């Protein structure tokens, strides 16, 4: 079979036994999506992804997407258009799309974990099948005009980019040049050159693609809050009927060689520089870019943290399967003994502590994005926690650097593990890992820098919030913690606890004391990433720990046979982490809270 | 032009802090200078620079290409150019002992040579280890095989060493590739071979000395049973050296790679064609593992420095872009949107990783530079006071540090030194996506990590009775004992001593239990690379302090400009590890202070 090793158990015991997502299924808005549906929606997506998604993966990365410069289009390789195909075919294209536009009404945290398999499977399969959610996004924003044009281009499965990066703008998305000016018509000429746009060109996937730019009009002020964001197509098109028209001055000039994500095309996007204007719209006759344009950061961002988590699941599934296999050596209670079995090197302890490293992460990170996704719709938050829309939309946005920064960094780090699991076969293409270790580095780049992601988790999702949906969630912890089989775990979570709490009391100090001391905010920075992830840390030891407890609970009611045998790794995985990961946060606090500024007065010279 | 040097570090650490110079004019290095010493770095430098970096990007681009009929690899053109480059300069014959036409040269100036070579182009310095191989069957073979290891020495031939088989790779000792013997004394050799680096060569060397493992028809099981050969490519004139009819070993088989694609890694057919694969008993006496072990530990040497010197070019390229890549304000001015846009070294964030960077590829170059001390007996006495038998142990401690902290360690913060480049990272444009797949092989090869912690422990500890350990940690010791503009590095330092200290008695512990309870042995395997790690982290706070302190003399005695700047940063990297690096360790040895077989008794199908 093919290269994706899928996980759905783990889905349905997090969704159901776990979040108690299903208390919602059968009611309201998800009337008519019961609880046995979507585990058959998750069974068959996951069917999908292993078969005909995952069957181009190799393909993607060996016969690679070209540039043709004779029609500034972009060639995708054969193997890959069919899967994009099974995956429209099947409406996949169409997840937690809203129901006017065609959609089935979902739970998101549902909803994401269909994506999973996808983005385990063939990730760039699915970011070029993200248009119809991007119409969405452009339908809440638009006029009711525009929202005619975005009702059509879902419908018919148009592709979508997002557009800001520029050469000089890429973190700082405000220092862009790209301008746009105004007609007597109302419509606008966007000019400029954007970079690393991915999905820019898509071959004849589609007939037509949204592009969602954004440009500085004339005049405008300058930094993030002087831009707007404008609709603009790959062809024109007529605004009731949908049929295509002339071409757009909207043109692909270049394709960038990466390092793996590579059936990805990332593209120099030229707006008006090839003759014919680059006309755009709008989005709801405002300016208001940069609000705008986060509705489709904020999915982006916990696509990327999802694909992260959904590419170390099958690392480690690939290396335990290799690691069942494998005959190598002697059991170490034999090791002196020349003449002793060979063992398969599941005995072989660091090869279960990379296997456990790996499982525990996987799983804990798993729990994170479905844990985050229930606060993504009022209904569910509502019913499993009991917070209002508010508070849940607050913890959201405070879990997404989680998400996409916790998930980007750990995913990659730990398919270190995964590839050691293989000895030197894993650096062999003839195996997956490789693959994803080069299509995973990305994470922690695209979406907003690791950096980026923790200077948003504290400034913004804290500090703005003034620590509203941290402590909330400190709150459920705690909860946790005070409640026999756990109660190890529960004395190293409250360390941990505790851990974070200082590093977030110790950070903020440095903030405050910038007024009277401005160089003080350099320490908030030197610790920003290390606290953001020491939150994933302790966020994943207390969601492991959430599972052991029911995994108890169901081993003493009798659970047996493949089911025991879920609910007991759960217990090792929960230990294991509580006593391996979590107490390296103790050091962590410690050295936060004796950060200094010499490696900022240091002259760039001695680097 | 990937490839950034830096001989001044080199040179720093060979004289300012080891004074290996004072050995040079004397004894076995009458005939060299230290003056000559420097022009021999700089001018390697100058050469791995150009025409041997020339061709990294080439050889990776345009790999090798195999011709099963003839067995057979094709090279680039442009590699087997530098190849050439290499030879036209005697950088084929480093260290290479003068009665076979090298330099002598103390082997501590050896690897820094060499390290520019693995920095530019390592796999071009394997394909040029022929020569010192050359040497080491000199050193075990007969007078006989001595007339013959020299011809192959200064005919240049490449060699390989031929070890693995498809199930036995870190299991040496399960191969079961045969020798029979003949009535003239040879053996014909019949087996097949796996993962064999450089087994063919294109048209580089007229011929190729493969070292062969083989168990002879009767003999005992285990590694043992095996004995070490000497397998020609091509027959030869044992008098005049001309070449002869082809031998019966034939590549069938050449692997396609995550990276180091240069490196032909082939599989090797002894005997299976119909010719005979003739082998000659090495030393004719039957002492495989033992004599084999003379290359193994060559190579796992050069691993490390290989992983060492890309992880140095990493982190020089990553700090000229940061220094030229103008992203976002100063965090002091984050609030103003018109504040000026600053170069992102200014930004804590890149200024803490670049940091990190430097202070680990510093770090792990002090590392190896020390354990090259010991590699000489000359220099050890000289330089550290110590008699050959104590300097073969220090040196044997140190090496699975050098491989096994060294692969891991660089492969690790290369990701940061990618992460600096923001979105370009992710480029082949920037040769840091290069580095890191041609560097996740170096945790595999020459032995896996787990064998290198296996090996440290209880090798290189337990069986030496702890008296090189013991020594080190003198040495440690005595720095902390001995101004105090050092006093927070040395009390961080000590912490750190006695952590290690702390999980060597730990684990020591769990062997010693194993008496009563042989399960406990486990423990000790779960620990083992964590413990690896600690120790090489340990080293690298104590060199880079010792750097600082001799930077703090030089600084003291009215240093200017270029120097000033860098004993600055010495000072800083040391300050920085032991202040955000070493702290850790107090957790690891809490961590393995509790170590429990859990993970061990859980059953398989839990995972
Ligand atoms: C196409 C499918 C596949 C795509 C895969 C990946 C695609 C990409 O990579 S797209 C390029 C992604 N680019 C980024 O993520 C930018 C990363 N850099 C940052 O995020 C910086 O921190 C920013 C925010 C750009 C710094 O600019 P500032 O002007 O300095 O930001 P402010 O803090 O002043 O906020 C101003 C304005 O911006 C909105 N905003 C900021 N942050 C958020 C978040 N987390 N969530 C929602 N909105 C956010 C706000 O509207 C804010 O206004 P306010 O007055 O402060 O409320
Ligand atoms: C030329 C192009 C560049 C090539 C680049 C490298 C390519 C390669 O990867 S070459 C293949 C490398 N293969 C390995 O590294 C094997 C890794 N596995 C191990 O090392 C295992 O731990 C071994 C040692 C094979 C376990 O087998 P055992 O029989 O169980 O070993 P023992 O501990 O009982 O010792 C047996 C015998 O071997 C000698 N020995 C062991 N360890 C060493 C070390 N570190 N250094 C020197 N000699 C060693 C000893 O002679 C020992 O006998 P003794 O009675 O204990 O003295
Ligand atoms: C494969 C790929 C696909 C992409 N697809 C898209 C797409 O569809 N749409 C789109 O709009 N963009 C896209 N991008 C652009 C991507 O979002 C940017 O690369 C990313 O936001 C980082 O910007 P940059 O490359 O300019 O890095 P830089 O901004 O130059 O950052 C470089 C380094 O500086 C650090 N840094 C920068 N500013 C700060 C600061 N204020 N504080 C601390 N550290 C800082 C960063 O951490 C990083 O390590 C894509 C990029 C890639 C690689
Ligand atoms: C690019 C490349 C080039 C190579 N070149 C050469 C060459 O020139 N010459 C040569 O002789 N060999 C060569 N090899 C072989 C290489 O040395 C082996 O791949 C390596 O030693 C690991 O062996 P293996 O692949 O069989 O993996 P395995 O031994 O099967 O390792 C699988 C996993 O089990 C673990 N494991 C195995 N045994 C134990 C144990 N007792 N205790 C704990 N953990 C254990 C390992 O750490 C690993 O995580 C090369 C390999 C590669 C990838």
């Amino acid at each position: 079979m093919s290269h994706y090793k899928s996980n759905v158990r783990d889905q349905v015991f997090n969704l159901f036994e776990v979040f108690g997502v299903d208390k919602v299924l059968g009611a309201d808005k998800f009337s008519d999506l019961d609880a046995d549906t979507a585990r058959e929606m998750l069974t068959e997506i996951a069917r999908l992804a292993e078969g005909p998604i995952a069957e181009s993966f190799v393909e993607g990365d060996r016969n690679p997407p070209v540039f043709d410069p004779e029609t500034h289009t972009v060639t995708l390789p054969e193997g890959f258009k069919k899967s994009m195909r099974a995956l429209f075919d099947g409406g996949w294209d169409k997840v937690g799309l809203a129901e006017h536009l065609g959609g089935i009404p979902m739970p998101r945290a549902l909803q994401w974990a269909l994506i999973e398999h996808i983005l385990g499977a063939n990730p760039a399969a699915y970011m070029y099948a993200m248009g119809p959610g991007m119409s969405e996004i452009f339908y809440n924003n638009g006029t009711d005009e525009q929202k005619k044009w975005a009702t059509i281009a879902a419908e018919r499965g148009w592709g979508a980019t997002m557009v800001l990066t520029e050469p000089d703008a890429g973190s700082d998305v405000g220092a862009g040049r790209t301008k746009a000016v105004q007609q007597p018509d109302g419509t606008w000429h966007i000019e400029g050159v954007k970079r690393f746009i991915t999905s820019a060109d898509s071959d004849d996937l589609f007939e037509n693609i949204m592009h969602l730019v954004l440009a500085r009009p004339e005049g405008a002020g300058p930094g993030t809050k002087g831009l707007s964001l404008f609709f603009v197509p790959k062809f024109h098109f007529d605004h009731e009927t949908g049929e295509i028209g002339e071409r757009n001055g909207v043109f692909v000039t270049n394709v960038e060689h990466k390092m793996g994500l590579k059936v990805s095309a990332t593209c120099e996007l030229s707006l008006g520089q090839h003759g014919i204007p680059a006309v755009g719209w709008l989005v709801g006759e405002v300016h208001n870019g940069i609000a705008q344009m986060f509705d489709v950061i904020e999915q982006a961002r916990m696509m990327v943290g999802t694909k992260a988590i959904a590419t170390l699941s099958t690392g480690y599934l690939n290396a335990l399967e290799y690691a069942k296999e494998r005959v190598q050596g002697a059991d170490m209670t034999q090791m002196t003994d020349k003449t002793a079995p060979r063992v398969t090197i599941t005995h072989h302890p660091d090869v279960r502590r990379s296997l456990m490293t790996q499982k525990a992460y996987a799983e804990g990170l798993r729990a994170i994005y479905l844990y985050t996704a229930t606060f993504q719709d009022a209904e569910v938050a509502q019913a499993v926690h009991g917070v209002d829309g508010d508070l849940a939309a607050r913890v959201n946005d405070l879990l997404l650097p989680i998400v996409k920064g916790f998930g980007s960094e750990t995913a990659y780090a730990k398919l270190t593990e995964s590839l050691q699991t293989l000895g030197g076969s894993g650096f062999l293409q003839d195996y997956p890992i490789e693959q994803y270790i080069r299509d995973s580095k990305i994470d922690s780049l695209y979406a907003g820098t690791t950096a980026i992601q923790a200077q948003d988790f504290f400034f913004r999702k804290i500090i703005r919030d003034k620590g509203q949906a941290l402590a909330y969630v400190a709150g459920e912890i705690e909860q946790f913690i005070k409640n026999g089989r756990l109660k190890t775990e529960r004395e190293l979570l409250a360390t941990a606890l505790a851990d974070v709490q200082g590093m977030a009391a110790s950070l903020t100090g440095y903030l405050m004391a910038a007024q009277e001391d401005a160089a003080s905010i350099y320490k908030v920075g030197l610790g920003s990433v290390r606290f953001l992830m020491a939150v994933g840390d302790l966020l994943s030891g207390w969601l492991l720990a959430r599972q052991a407890a029911v995994a108890i609970e169901k081993l003493d009611a009798g659970a047996t046979g493949a089911d025991k045998s879920f609910y007991e790794g759960k217990i090792a995985a929960a230990s294991f982490f509580a006593k391996n990961m979590l107490p390296l946060l103790t050091s962590t606090r410690q050295i936060i809270e004796n950060l200094d500024n010499d490696v900022m007065e240091l002259d760039e010279a001695a680097f």
